[PDB]
């Protein structure tokens, strides 16, 4: 049962995006930090008002003012660290810091909570079990504090702009550890991702439509003027809903983006990189329409945190897209996702620093169960379930929602949960199984938040409740009820 941990640190940071790496640089000035990477590593007043408007009336004003007031000093700190040229600096710094150990190709399995090993005092995180992909075994990491910085949950959807950072593992682990989550119905979709077998999540920018690109049905006709007087210039969420409608109504695999009516020099001049990438895949931006589908892009909800980035579990923090701070409300304003992870990283660091002397090391932790069950055919079904989840979320908790579609999603999600419990119990850990467990867990939370909201607001659009409620707030789920 109890054994000496393979790994020990003062702060375990799960996730290696901008949020995780910038917090790592802050804390590693004083503390031993491990970073787990899944793969290779205007006035304040107007910002506040713009954020509140973007959030469609359910922003937490306290959080909005917190981020807007501290934005400039936290961005200056980032610049002084030596500044996606931000990622180049952060990755280089994190890999060359004496007090940071970057562990690549390692997946957190679950958080180790003190009350499950008879430690006295209020329950707190004391470490995590970690799947080492190169060694194919589960290790134990002792940590005095743990920070979730794993990104969002967009991978629950079959189309996603950034799959490698959107598996929802931080949200699922926090839920299993007893944390509230919130606002998981507010998922931002990019309207025009390239639909091609070798697209590698390539995005067609809205600048194409800004310069006059048309959005076409498979038969060549333009659908945007039929639904919005601004046509292809409508706001992002309106374009995404229209594409979703056309695809589902027509049973079409994709819509099409076409600038071919513009002269060829106009196209090559304004979008040289887009023109270059598409001809490499066999598509001519100056002659033919480009196949596009919407794609899940950003999770405005997540693990509930306070001003310090503290979750409901002592010692456990969450910053960046994995967290729900209240900053965003029902939608996202562009620049706020970076400001959020800098400001809450600063305040998390302050709290972690002040808390550290009171935390005493644990010299023995519960080892991972043997988990030796193996059936090769059942292992293949894990992949079927993974695809089934991502498709049902696209259909039933997608861009356009209805009450009856949400019911179908919850029914299937519940079935998958019960099957996972029944069929994969004590299965040997694998990346696919961990991802399936987490995707299904977070899908349940997403659909339960979407079902709670009896109105259309921001990123939550339901045909059954087209209007906004006069008074509203966030959708909060508790695992303790
Ligand atoms: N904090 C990053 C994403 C992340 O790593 O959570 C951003 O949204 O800018």
């Amino acid at each position: 049962m109890m054994t000496t941990p393979e790994l020990s640190c003062d702060v375990l940071i799960i996730g290696s995006g901008a949020a995780g790496l910038s917090l790592a640089l802050r804390l590693a000035e004083k503390h031993k930090v491990i970073v787990l990477s899944k793969g290779p590593v205007d006035s304040i007043a107007s910002h506040v008002e713009d954020t509140l408007i973007a959030g469609a009336g359910i922003c937490d004003r306290h959080a909005v003012e917190f981020v807007a007031s501290n934005a400039r000093t936290c961005v200056q700190w980032l610049i002084d660290q030596g500044v996606k040229e931000v990622e180049t600096t952060l990755v280089s710094r994190a890999q060359n810091h004496p007090n940071i150990q970057v562990l690549e190709r390692s997946n957190a399995v679950d958080l180790i909570i003190s009350d499950k090993m008879g430690l006295p005092g209020p329950r707190r995180v004391v470490g995590a079990w970690i799947w080492n992909r190169n060694k194919e075994w589960v290790e134990t990491c002792h940590a005095k504090s743990v920070v979730l910085a794993t990104g969002g949950a967009s991978k629950v959807y079959q189309y996603t702009t950034n799959p490698d950072i959107s598996s929802g593992d931080g949200i699922a682990m926090a839920w299993r550890a007893g944390c509230r989550v919130a606002n998981l119905e507010f998922n931002q979709f990019h309207p025009t991702a390239l639909y091609h077998p070798q697209a590698r999540n390539f995005l067609l920018t809205e600048a194409l439509r800004g310069e006059g690109a048309y959005l076409k049905r498979p038969d060549g006709s333009r659908f945007m003027p039929d639904v919005d007087e601004r046509g292809e210039l409508a706001p992002r969420d309106i374009v995404a809903r229209a594409i979703d409608h056309e695809m589902k109504q027509l049973g079409a695999d994709c819509m099409f983006l076409d600038i071919s009516h513009k002269p060829d020099d106009f196209v090559r001049q304004h979008f040289p990189m887009i023109y270059a990438k598409l001809l490499d895949l066999g598509m001519d931006l100056t002659k033919e329409p480009i196949p596009v589908v919407p794609a899940a892009h950003y999770t405005c909800g997540g693990v509930v945190v306070d001003d310090y980035g503290r979750t409901d579990v002592d010692g456990l923090y969450a910053i960046g897209e994995v967290s729900y701070t209240g900053l965003h409300g029902a939608n996202r304003m562009a620049s706020n996702s970076l400001l959020e992870c800098l400001v809450y990283g600063w305040s998390a660091a302050m709290d972690i620093d002040r808390r550290m002397p009171s935390v005493h090391s644990v010299d023995a932790l519960p080892a991972w169960d043997e988990s030796r069950v193996e059936n090769a055919d059942e292992r293949v079904v894990i992949q079927h379930n993974w695809h089934e989840l991502r498709l049902l979320m696209w259909d039933y908790v997608g861009i356009v929602r209805t009450t009856k579609r949400l019911e179908r999603a919850l029914r299937r999600i519940t079935m998958l949960q019960q099957e996972i419990d029944e069929y994969y119990a004590n299965f040997r850990v694998s990346n696919n199984l961990l991802e399936l467990r987490n995707l299904v867990q977070v899908a349940e939370l997403i659909v339960r938040c979407a079902m709670m909201r009896k109105e259309s607001r921001g990123l939550h659009f339901t045909l059954d409740y087209p209007q906004q409620l006069a008074e509203s707030g966030p959708s909060i789920l508790s695992p303790l009820t």
